[PDB]
Order: C-alpha cells, then structure tokens, then sequence
C-alpha cells in the first residue's frame, strides 16, 4: 500500500513512520532525511537545500520533485512506500498525478500549534537510521544513545526555536490546503483520508494507526 504522512513539523509523523515501516515492511522515504544527507556528503542534487533548510523556508518544488522519482525507481517501491514528508505543497501534489504515483492512505496527524515548539527543542535523532527520540516525551533507553546501535544521538541544526516559528508559516500557508485536497481526492475514490490525533502518548498514537490500517 502506498501512504502519505501528512501533518505540521513535530505531529510525529518521523516517529510513527518507523513503525509502519517495522510493522508492514514498506519502505519509508522521507525528503528532510534525503536532503540532510545531500548537503552532508556534498550531492550534485539536494545539496542546494542547505541554506533554504537553515531560513526553515521550504525547498523548491522542482528540486524536491526529482529527489521523490529518482528514489521510487530504486529497487523497492514494488512493496510500495511511505511518504513521510511529501507532498509538502500543492505543486508536489500535482506532480504524483502527472507522473502517474497515486495512493491507498493519507493520514493527518492533528496536533494543536502552541505544542510544537517544546517537542522541536527536545528532539534528538540517530541519522544513520532515522530514529527519533524526545529527552523528556520518548527519551532513549540509555541516556543520549540510541537503542539498536549505541551510537551518539546529534540534533539537526535547524531545530532552533526561531526556526520552527518560520516553518509553521510557511506550513499553515503551504501545506495545510494539502488537506483540504486529499480531502477531495477521497471523495472521488482516489484514496482513504484518515485524521489521527497526535497528542495522545506514543503508543497510543501508534494503536489507532492499526487501526485504521490492519
Ligand atoms: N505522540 C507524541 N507525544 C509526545 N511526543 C512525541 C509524540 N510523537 C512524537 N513525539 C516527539 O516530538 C518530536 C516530533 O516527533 P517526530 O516524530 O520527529 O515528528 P515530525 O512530524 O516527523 N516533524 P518534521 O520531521 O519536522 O516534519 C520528536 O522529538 C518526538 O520524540
Ligand atoms: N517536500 C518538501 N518540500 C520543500 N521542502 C522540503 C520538503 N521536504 C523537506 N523539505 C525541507 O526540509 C526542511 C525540514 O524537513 P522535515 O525533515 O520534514 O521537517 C523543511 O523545512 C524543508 O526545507
């Protein structure tokens, strides 16, 4: 089944991806990750999100939209995959039509906007992997280590409280209407819409998911 997260920075959509991903084997392709590795090792493509990521704007439709195509191709998007964090606008919507990737499930993670700030400021993630962590809400079962490696938990540079000010913004101008849009693909048949409240502990966020998947 091919999914798509969608939901503003800090819904835990990273975190509940794992899961999925652990649970029904489908791959997670997610394009924060994919940049931030770009600029870190130097990539001809998406090495350019770099300062865009640091202003916390949103990177080019037309940049993002090659990253996405040049991973479904890559040995995997057979089992089908998870888009944890696209499409991010309506452009990148309109670019799954007019490239043929449709969709069987687009869940919401609906989590109020005075939470944000706090779940950003406590996020330590493991990059080789994806793991996600919180210091105070998930924190690691040993103290700033991962759990399947024992390797050193960094947090990403933009992850600044000012930063994710701007993201929201540009989220609540950008990406929110995706709502709105899913909302109609469903009523044509094209895919379920589902919103889950991301608020609720971990576990139980996880729970809900099953069951509205199986
Ligand atoms: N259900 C939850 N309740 C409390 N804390 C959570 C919950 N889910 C995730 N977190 C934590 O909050 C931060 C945001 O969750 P994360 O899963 O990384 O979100 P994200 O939606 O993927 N954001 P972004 O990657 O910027 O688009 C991480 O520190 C998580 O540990
Ligand atoms: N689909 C996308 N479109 C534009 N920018 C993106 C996109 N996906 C990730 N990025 C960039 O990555 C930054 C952090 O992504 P994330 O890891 O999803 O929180 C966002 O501020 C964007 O700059």
């Amino acid at each position: 089944m091919r999914i798509i997260l969608l939901g503003a920075p800090g819904a835990g959509k990273g975190t509940q991806a794992q899961f999925i991903m652990e649970k029904y084997g489908i791959p997670q392709i997610s394009t924060g990750d994919m940049l931030r590795a770009a600029v870190k090792s130097g990539s001809e493509l998406g090495k350019q999100a770099k300062d865009i990521m640091d202003a916390g704007k949103l990177v080019t439709d037309e940049l993002v939209i090659a990253l996405v195509k040049e991973r479904i191709a890559q040995e995997d998007c057979r089992n089908g995959f998870l888009l944890d964090g696209f499409p991010r606008t309506i452009p990148q919507a309109d670019a799954m039509k007019e490239a043929g990737i449709n969709v069987d499930y687009v869940l919401e993670f609906d989590v109020p906007d005075e939470l944000i700030v706090d779940r950003i400021v406590g996020r330590r993630v493991h990059a080789p992997s994806g793991r996600v962590y919180h210091v105070k809400f998930n924190p690691p079962k040993v103290e700033g280590k991962d759990d399947v490696t024992g390797e050193e938990l960094t947090t990403r540079k933009d992850d600044q409280e000012e930063t994710v000010r701007k993201r929201l913004v540009e989220y609540h101008q950008m990406t929110a209407p995706l709502i709105g849009y899913y909302s109609k693909e469903a009523e044509a048949g094209n895919t379920k819409y589902a919103k889950v409240d991301g608020t609720k502990p971990v576990a139980e966020v996880r729970a809900d998911l099953e069951k509205i998947l199986g």
